[PDB]
């Protein structure tokens, strides 16, 4: 007969009491970007609501072996270490099983060189017997400058190399790489790996070989992998300059900038100029206050409906007081479950994620971008860049008049905050703190 | 200082008076799906708002050569026909130039075998000198059953074979294919075509080789190409059973089914059963009336916010009369420009396109799907399947209680309409038909 759920506003059938998880398998020599792709891809998947976890076999190794000493550990003749490495893989797999079949996880990224047919064949056997789909991602790169640079960026400052300097860490890791070169069997989609679902990423994403995509979530991953790059650049995020409803503690609406909001706009101009960016895309919402802010910059800017602020449904243009008083039950429900709560005839943070994915996907393709937007929206994008969970995302602090400047480092993003020194109200609201439903 | 445009509600700077177009190049032997990919890809691009046109060199040929007689026309020794074919290509290119540089077009799909380096090299020269990006799409398929089947489906009933039967049309076309086999040079991304942007579609999309995507619109095309298939299936589209606001001529809202809407639901059940589909996905919106309708079917169904009806902003739940009276100017603006018009704090048909693209993209991946939805939404999806322009889309007829059953045939979709014989109101509104602003 159907009832409308109170938080999400989803119609469900009144309950009057009387698909397959995926193991993603990274493949390739060390320092080929496997961990980087693993973390980044996991970041994306979790943010769009597909629960995903990285199993880095190296971290299992570091847990079972106290202190690393040298590449001798990795030699093919090292029978004891081969026993430990195998056991490390199997222990990681056990966890994958646990995570896909008992913990709610949907994708497990199995992050190891997985460079032999023998190793892949085993992983397949394990997928098969657990009823997991398997998908392979191989990074192929024999440009020595790339390999070298990669080693400098992430390898030499690993815990393996703690009591150790650059030149010898670098030298050791080059020998660890040679250990794997002898029996490395790349994916052969053309005959032997004919039936595997895989993508082979070649020359830092200059080229792809894609073979048998088998489902919604695989085709997404491929799309994503083909749009990210590693060129250096900067993402700036901030809100529209202070607006008039800000001044009255009113949510939503389409009000213009306060005189302070305008002073922020000029400062943002000054800030942009001093950053000395050769090019810079500017994006705004379609709400006036982000566009007026962009106008202060005298640069081409592009408006996106998707960046419009969360839609507060029938609460548009009310104060939170007015909300508490007219809709106390709604007000309380939003406080209980702020990520999933949807306003009546309006949206939840969950909805924002879904409209923002194409913004994120274009952010990934671009180089320098300034995105001028709104509180909830900004939280949602920041959660993606800083890997914040659904549960922390509605509460991230995203004040007015402040640029978040995001630069890629190692495996994620450095955030620097830069306030442009123009006052405004503060619209941040922290989380909020029953005897008579019990006998005592 | 900024003013809000009256139709689209876009903030633009008050005007107080004082990138590169793409040529897509199809590559491959005849009957490899080139025209099919060309038309389908064009259909997609236009619907998402990227203006795109197919230039089929064969149609130029049919215009310059009166009546086709046989494959002798295509022989490599046929010097006169080689002059005509070349001139046909160049004339198509002239049109491409005209379309990209003078007509507003953004993508031109150059649809010919384009099987030699010499031919591609020329096309490149032409792109270069006109400042067009160039992107190549090659279909490789040497499965004789596929080639044969393809010839049966689209070739034998071409105007070339008018006074001609199956067996000899088929025989002639196999020889036309052999004409091209001798100097066919496939794209070699591995050395000679190292610098071309291309995708090589292999074995009906079992496998892809992608090389140097260079922009937003290229990566989209690839994503799209990797999600379409050619397996036989059926798409059903219909509206929620009649609802209560329907009965009062009220737009929007979230009202439940009338007793007739419920009788439709049962009939839809009966209809689904008699279709005898081995599997069938069912999708609804998150509005009650589509979900109640799906409940009548007793099948798993999945709710999509993106399928929710167009949002009429501050007109939600008004009658069109109430709209005319309270917002005559809005009412008139919507009549002037119904595709682009956006309701205040609500949406336009343009917005629906953009929320619906992921629905379309998943429709392309699926097999049997029934989508139960709403008037404007249904128009938008139908426009994509039946290739209708922006301008005709807001006016397509999508009555209550009627299934549109879409089956792939040749180069697009057959539509059959099936009414389930339960009365309802009719919510269709046709298009609507100044001396005092002039001296006489
Ligand atoms: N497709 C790629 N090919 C080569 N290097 C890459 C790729 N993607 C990212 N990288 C680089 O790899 C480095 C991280 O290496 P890591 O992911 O730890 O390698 P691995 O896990 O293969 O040992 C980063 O410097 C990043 O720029
Ligand atoms: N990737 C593909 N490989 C082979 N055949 C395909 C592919 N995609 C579509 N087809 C089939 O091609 C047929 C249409 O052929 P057409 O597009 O006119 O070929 P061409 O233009 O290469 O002569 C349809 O039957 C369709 O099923
Ligand atoms: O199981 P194999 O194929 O050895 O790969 C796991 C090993 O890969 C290594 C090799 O570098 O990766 P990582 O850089 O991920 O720490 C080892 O640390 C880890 O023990
Ligand atoms: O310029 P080329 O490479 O000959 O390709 C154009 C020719 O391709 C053909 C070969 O079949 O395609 P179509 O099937 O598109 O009509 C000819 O009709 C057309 O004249
Ligand atoms: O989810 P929160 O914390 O209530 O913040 C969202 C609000 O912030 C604003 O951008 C300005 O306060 C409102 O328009 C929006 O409703
Ligand atoms: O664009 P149109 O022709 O006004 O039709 C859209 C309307 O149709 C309905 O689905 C029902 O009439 C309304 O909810 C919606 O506003």
């Amino acid at each position: 007969e159907l009832t409308q759920s109170r938080v999400q506003k989803i119609w469900v059938p009144v309950d009057h009491r009387p698909n397959s998880p995926t193991v993603i398998v990274m493949v390739g020599l060390p320092a080929r970007g496997k961990t980087y792709i693993s973390k980044k891809l996991t970041r994306y998947l979790n943010w769009i609501g597909v629960p995903t976890k990285v199993f880095n076999v190296g971290e299992y190794r570091r847990e079972a072996v106290k202190q690393y000493s040298s590449y001798n550990f990795f030699r093919p003749d090292n029978e004891e270490a081969m026993k430990v490495r195998k056991q490390c893989a199997l222990a990681a797999l056990r966890d994958v099983k646990s995570y896909l079949a008992k913990e709610g996880g949907q994708i497990a990224v199995f992050d190891a060189t997985n460079t032999t047919r023998e190793r892949r064949h085993m992983i397949l056997h394990f997928a098969k017997e657990n009823d997991f789909k398997a998908f392979f991602i191989e990074s192929v790169c024999d440009d020595p400058t790339v390999v070298a640079s990669n080693i400098m960026e992430v390898k030499i400052s690993s815990p393996d190399y703690k009591d150790c300097n650059s030149a010898e860490a670098m030298d050791d890791f080059m020998k660890r790489i040679s250990c794997y070169e002898a029996s490395y069997q790349p994916l052969d989609p053309d005959k032997c790996d004919r039936d595997l679902s895989l993508i082979k990423v070649i020359d830092v994403g200059r080229r792809f070989l894609v073979n048998r995509v088998q489902d919604h979530i695989q085709s997404r991953i491929v799309y994503y992998l083909m749009n990210i790059h590693v060129q250096p650049r900067t993402i700036y995020l901030c809100r529209h300059g202070e607006n008039e409803h800000n001044l009255q503690g009113r949510i939503g609406g389409d009000s213009g900038l306060s005189s302070r909001g305008k002073k922020f706009a000029s400062a943002l101009s000054k800030f942009v100029e001093e950053q000395n960016l050769k090019d810079l895309r500017v994006w705004t919402s379609q709400l006036k206050s982000t566009i007026q802010t962009a106008e202060a910059l005298r640069l081409p800017y592009e408006q996106w409906k998707a960046l419009n602020e969360i839609d507060a449904g029938v609460c548009e243009e009310l104060t939170y007081e007015e909300i508490r008083d007219t809709y106390p039950e709604e007000y309380a429900l939003r406080e209980q479950d702020k990520y999933y709560y949807r306003y009546p005839t309006g949206e939840s943070y969950q909805d924002l994620v879904q409209r923002l994915e194409p913004v994120i996907m274009e952010l990934e393709r671009q180089e320098n971008v300034l995105v001028i937007c709104h509180q909830a929206v900004l939280r949602c994008l920041l959660a993606y860049f800083l890997d914040k969970s659904a549960e922390e995302m509605p509460y991230l602090k995203c004040p007015l008049h402040t640029v978040l400047k995001l630069t890629p480092v190692a495996y994620g993003c450095r955030v620097e905050s830069i306030y442009l020194n123009v006052e405004s109200v503060c619209t941040h609201r922290e989380r909020s703190e029953n005897p008579l439903m019990r006998r005592n």
